[PDB]
């Protein structure tokens, strides 16, 4: 999950 909040973003 911390990984794909930090690409969407
Ligand atoms: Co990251």
């Amino acid at each position: 999950l911390a990984e794909a909040l930090h690409q969407a973003l």
